[PDB]
């Protein structure tokens, strides 16, 4: 027996506004479902998500092997030795199913000085050609950009969940410096779907990808109407219900460690199922050098004894061990 997940809806449009009681009544939701199964479907969040699925599709389903060779991340490609996120990263036919498309803050150009200094976990996106795959990098730049808006305004409501002003995480999610991402993730309809590309966890369920926490402050995710992500409880695995009209919230593990765990990153994993689909996460990720200070909401003072963590440093290594445990994707 496999039991549902409560994911409550969350009309999360106050955020936007200036009716400061209705913010903290949204604020008021966003902890409930933290400190419960840690989802929540954000509802009235005003983007075209019809938009970004159909511009979405169009590319998945037109790109060709040789401009993915020619986007692919250095896992694919030796020559491109500075592509460790952004970039194509490929299917392998008979061994695994899922192919995507990461991109980075597009104002990280080559006159950006974290890409003149080679920090870590900053690199210049990669486009295909524009007359093969019109409007595409139009589309998925002003993208980056609605969702960032999105992200901005959840920030807001989970730090007024956890007692803070309502800047407290926002005010280090910036243009000039976000590491966050966005994956335009294919998992696709095969017949057959060949057996090497389906995982068996540890109770007997088949998975497209292992359970992991999530390596960002929060996840903003889109998935179109086929049921797949599970979460962990203690009582087992609960299937999180589709939504493709919302988008699906939960805190990563950076959430987690600043809150010492009170809000918890959930534990994740994703179904093996046989569908044509899209997974469209947005990773909301600080800038390299912030540093949120610990606390802990249990306690009438607040006190935490973990250490500050740099973002840009809990980034780099959440991303390679996650490679490292759940394979490169
Ligand atoms: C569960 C979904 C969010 C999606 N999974 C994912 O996107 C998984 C687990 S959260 N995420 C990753 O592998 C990290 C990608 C990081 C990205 N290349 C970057 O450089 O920023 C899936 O559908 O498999
Ligand atoms: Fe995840």
């Amino acid at each position: 027996s496999v039991s549902k997940a409560n994911v409550p809806k969350i009309d999360v449009s106050p955020l936007f506004g200036d009716d400061q009681a209705a913010k903290m009544r949204v604020a008021q939701q966003i902890d409930a479902a933290s400190r419960d199964t840690g989802f929540f479907y954000a509802v009235n969040h005003g983007i075209n998500v019809q938009r970004l699925s159909q511009k979405t599709k169009e590319f998945h389903m037109s790109i060709t092997p040789e401009e993915k060779w020619d986007l692919a991340i250095r896992a694919y490609n030796k020559e491109h030795q500075d592509q460790v996120r952004a970039g194509y990263y490929l299917s392998i036919p008979g061994k695994k199913a899922v192919e995507s498309f990461c991109y980075l803050n597009p104002n990280f150009t080559p006159d950006h000085p974290r890409i003149q200094a080679k920090t870590p976990t900053h690199e210049v996106n990669v486009w295909p050609d524009e007359t093969k795959h019109p409007g595409f990098q139009d589309f998925a730049e002003q993208y980056y950009w609605d969702v960032f808006g999105l992200s901005s305004a959840l920030l807001k409501g989970y730090a007024l969940a956890l007692g803070k002003e309502e800047n407290f995480f926002a005010r280090h999610f910036k243009p000039d410096d976000t590491l966050a991402s966005v994956v335009l993730i294919r998992y696709p309809y095969l017949d057959p779907y060949p057996e090497a590309a389906i995982k068996t966890a540890a109770d007997g369920t088949k998975l497209s990808f292992e359970w992991h926490e999530d390596v960002s402050l929060i996840t903003v995710l889109y998935q179109s109407n086929v049921q797949n992500l599970q979460v962990e409880t203690a009582a087992g695995y609960q299937d999180i219900e589709a939504d493709d009209t919302g988008y699906l919230i939960n805190c990563g593990s950076y959430m987690a460690h600043l809150t010492n765990n009170y809000y918890k990153a959930p534990i994740e994993r994703v179904k093996w199922v046989n569908a044509e689909r899209q997974s469209l996460p947005f990773f909301v990720n600080l800038g390299y050098d912030s540093v949120i200070d610990p606390f802990d909401p249990r306690e009438p003072n607040g006190k935490s004894d973990r250490e500050p963590l740099s973002y840009g440093d809990y980034l780099q290594n959440g991303l390679v061990s996650l490679i490292n445990k759940n394979g490169q994707t």
